[PDB]
């Protein structure tokens, strides 16, 4: 596969109003975890991914780009 | 404390297709599916892309929805 992007962190904290700063210090995270997956460089792992979306108050499958 | 994260069992399923089948299209071992299938383990989402795309299901479907 040629595909690089994965989630769609960015679009949904945009959604939200929240900024990568408040991701991180909600989860506990260090800042360039967090801005890595905003960027698609690094995914997060599935159980993260809940935890994002817990935080965000959004269902997790809209973190994820649709392939339908 | 959730438990369940992806549904990858309920898909195949759905589709008609063993783990066999997965583990020979991707080229994974029979346990390492196996523990994706039970929720022991769970696949990275660049995994899950891969098995959505051979399944030819929305990878979304993958996922427990949370609401």
């Amino acid at each position: 596969t040629e595909r690089k992007i994965f989630n769609r962190l960015k679009s949904v904290l945009a959604e939200k109003g929240k900024t990568n700063l408040w991701l991180t210090e909600t989860l506990d995270k260090n800042k360039t975890t967090v801005s890595k997956w905003c960027t698609n460089d690094v995914q997060p792992s599935l159980e993260t991914l809940f935890d994002i979306a817990e935080a965000l108050n959004v269902d997790v499958r809209e973190l994820i780009v649709s392939t339908k």
